DNA sequence: GCCATGACTAGTA
DNA sequence: TACTAGCCATGGC
């Protein structure tokens, strides 16, 4: 476990993930089996998707991964029940997660993700129908829906 | 633990 | 559409 960074290029722009052997700590989008694993799986949802589930997930060496809360469900159930393409809504993972009258709190649960478009809070969509809101710009959300095959 | 938060909502004018 | 009065697991201290 010494948490190294290993940057790389993806049509969003570099993308810095660290992490540990243990496992994957983070991955930002700025302006060691694991990281050369999730490396893997970045090339293949990007120039690749015809088959992401070929491609095994790493480990999650992060603090909200290593203890048991909702959050933990939340981010757990989104990367397990919503699939490449796939859409959900935050009131619908709440649900999923169990407690379903606390969409608000997968909110929170969502800003609290830190390894984005592996964990999918992409998909995740207000129930209003409106594509709400994302960490790393509103504008990476829509290339990303879009990618997968949205208008 | 209590009290304030905010990436949610379904309801109402 | 535009405001709202519930509903929430966090974070802070």
């Amino acid at each position: 476990c010494e948490m190294k960074r290993t940057t790389l290029d993806s049509p969003l722009g570099k993308l810095e993930l660290s992490g540990c052997e243990q496992g994957l700590h983070e991955i930002k989008l700025l302006g060691p089996e694991p990281l050369m694993q999730c490396t893997a799986w970045l090339n293949a949802y990007f120039h690749q998707p015809e088959a992401i589930e070929e491609f095994p997930v790493p480990a999650l060496h992060h603090p909200v991964f290593q203890q048991e809360s909702f959050t933990r469900q939340v981010l757990w159930k989104l990367l397990k029940v919503v699939k490449f393409g796939e859409v959900i809504s935050y009131q619908q993972l709440a649900a999923l997660a169990g407690n379903p009258k606390a969409a608000r709190a997968v909110g929170g649960a969502m800003r609290g993700n830190p390894v984005p478009i592996l964990i999918p809070c992409h998909r995740v969509v207000c129930s209003s129908g409106a594509v709400g809101n994302y960490s790393g710009g509103l504008a990476v959300k829509e290339w990303l829906l879009a990618h997968e095959g949205h208008r």
